[PDB]
């Protein structure tokens, strides 16, 4: 419906600057019934953007997971140690593919063969700008060995069962493994 | 395999510090945790964006095989999206003492004018646990899509179209991606159960 010409970003006021940033967006935007809004302000968490890799072995039908503590999970989770996808922050001028492949090697010792885009998503766009771009990457699960990080090699079915049971419940891994559950048959044919 | 190794007993949160307090907060977590090789970590600090937690409702009409989406501006999408107006699930913050289902039904009525019949849990996920504590708990809710009526516009589309838009990237916020991928995996049984 509406485009960026229908929004006026008046200011971005730094509320906090540390490792991450918190900015106050001051803006006006067009209304569905006509006209422009008044001035609106929103606190937005700015932490850059990330690349995500689902390491999938199409020959063996196995996924490689990585385990590490995420203290932000503490208050609402059984444990702050999460089972996650390979992922890393994207710095200026870097590509999703470069970051994804680099992180797979350094976080899991995985050489990546072919890749395909899965999806790129906004983690929580009401309060943060963060975008994460997911690839699926062809890996040899027998070469996975491995910031304190532990590598897990599991069947695809087990990984998806853990999504269903809530044992895997971070957005990137849920999105990637749900996508795999929807596409693994065609993906295994294509990569075999 | 076994799964995760350590539990909350294996981490020591030494202190928390509010670095910024406004509508939301930025807190500094200070903690120590055991290492996979057996030893103890050093003292660690992390900036964590604290904004409470949310309830999400996927409004699904099993008779018509349609979903109801809500469109509204999310300014934070501006920098990485062609448009900051997003197609989203019904959603609202959970305040103390409220249940997910209570918020979900209330938000469904006031964001989309929808009375909700039966509900089922989909999933509860951490939006981005490296830097924010936020958890969002998703339910699917039985609605009559023909009755579907913050500046918010209500959209009614078939499940296949909505899932196509996930694949095309036109729906690309986590809550809606997770819910609609789940729907694509479960709609057959859900339609049987609710018919
Ligand atoms: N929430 C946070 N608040 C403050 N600093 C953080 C936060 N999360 C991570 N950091 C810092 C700590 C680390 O020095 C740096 C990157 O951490 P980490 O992800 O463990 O490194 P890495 O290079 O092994 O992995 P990757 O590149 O995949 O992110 O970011
Ligand atoms: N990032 C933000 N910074 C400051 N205020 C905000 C922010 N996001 C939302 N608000 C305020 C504006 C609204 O008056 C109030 C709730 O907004 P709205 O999105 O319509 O409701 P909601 O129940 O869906 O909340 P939420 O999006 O937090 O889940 O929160
Ligand atoms: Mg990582
Ligand atoms: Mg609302």
């Amino acid at each position: 419906t509406f485009s960026k010409n229908d929004v006026e970003i008046i200011a971005r006021e730094t509320l906090y600057r540390g490792f991450f940033s918190l900015d106050l967006y001051r803006f006006r935007h067009r209304l569905f019934n006509g006209g422009m809004s008044g001035e609106i302000t929103r606190e937005i968490f700015e932490r850059g953007h990330a690349a995500v890799l689902l390491p999938f072995d199409p020959v063996r039908d196995e996924v490689v997971l990585v385990e590490q503590i995420r203290i932000a999970a503490y208050d609402t989770s059984e444990s702050p140690w999460l089972l996650e996808m390979v992922a890393g922050m994207i710095e200026a001028g870097e590509t999703v593919e470069d970051v994804a492949r680099r992180e797979a090697l350094e976080e899991a010792g995985l050489e990546v063969g072919r890749t395909k885009p899965i999806l790129s998503y906004l983690a929580s766009p009401g309060g943060t700008s963060e975008r994460l771009s997911i690839l699926v990457g062809e890996v040899d699960a027998s070469t996975a060995k491995g910031e304190d990080i532990r590598v897990h090699v599991v069947s695809r079915e087990q990984a998806y069962q853990w999504v269903e049971e809530g044992k895997i419940d971070n957005a990137a891994s849920v999105i990637a493994l749900q996508w795999l559950q929807l596409h693994y048959h065609n993906l295994r044919n294509e990569w075999t």
